[PDB]
């Protein structure tokens, strides 16, 4: 049984993006050793990122200057994998009619989403909820 609802955004996959955060305005960035936060800096070299879907509505999400897939852990926090595993799915949906939210595969029973703070730190996964400001981004093309 789903856990969730299966509204999906048109696709943006294969294709440089960066993922701005509606609550603050930071792009999700990757660093080379696997942290993961927010910038402001559009010039940054690892908030540009690539998603590709595995099936309809499952996308990994990979920094293209690093080769990294952003995963969660099972503490809740975002790191960078250097190879695709379980923890690195997300299930893309569309949110507020508008906006695209990522929510953990592994953890989708427990509703742990992809967030970030206003000061351009990550959220912990049960830290996450529908209804926040944080779950919620925009796919936008480089």
């Amino acid at each position: 049984h789903h856990h969730h609802h299966f509204n999906l955004p048109p696709g943006n996959y294969k294709k440089p993006v960066l993922l701005y955060s509606s609550n603050g305005g930071h792009f999700l960035r990757i660093l080379p050793d696997g942290t993961v936060d927010g910038t402001r800096d559009r010039s940054d070299q690892h908030i540009q990122l690539q998603l590709s879907a595995e099936s309809v509505g499952e996308v990994y999400i990979k920094s293209t200057e690093t080769g990294q897939y952003l995963a969660m852990d099972t503490d809740g926090l975002l790191y960078g994998s250097q190879t695709p595993n379980e923890e690195c799915l997300f299930l893309e949906r569309l949110e507020e009619n508008h906006y695209n939210t990522y929510i953990s595969k592994k953890h989708a029973e427990k509703n742990w989403f992809v967030g970030l703070k206003k000061n351009g730190s990550v959220k912990r996964g049960p830290r996450t909820h529908y209804g926040q400001k944080a779950i919620l981004f925009l796919v936008l093309p480089v």
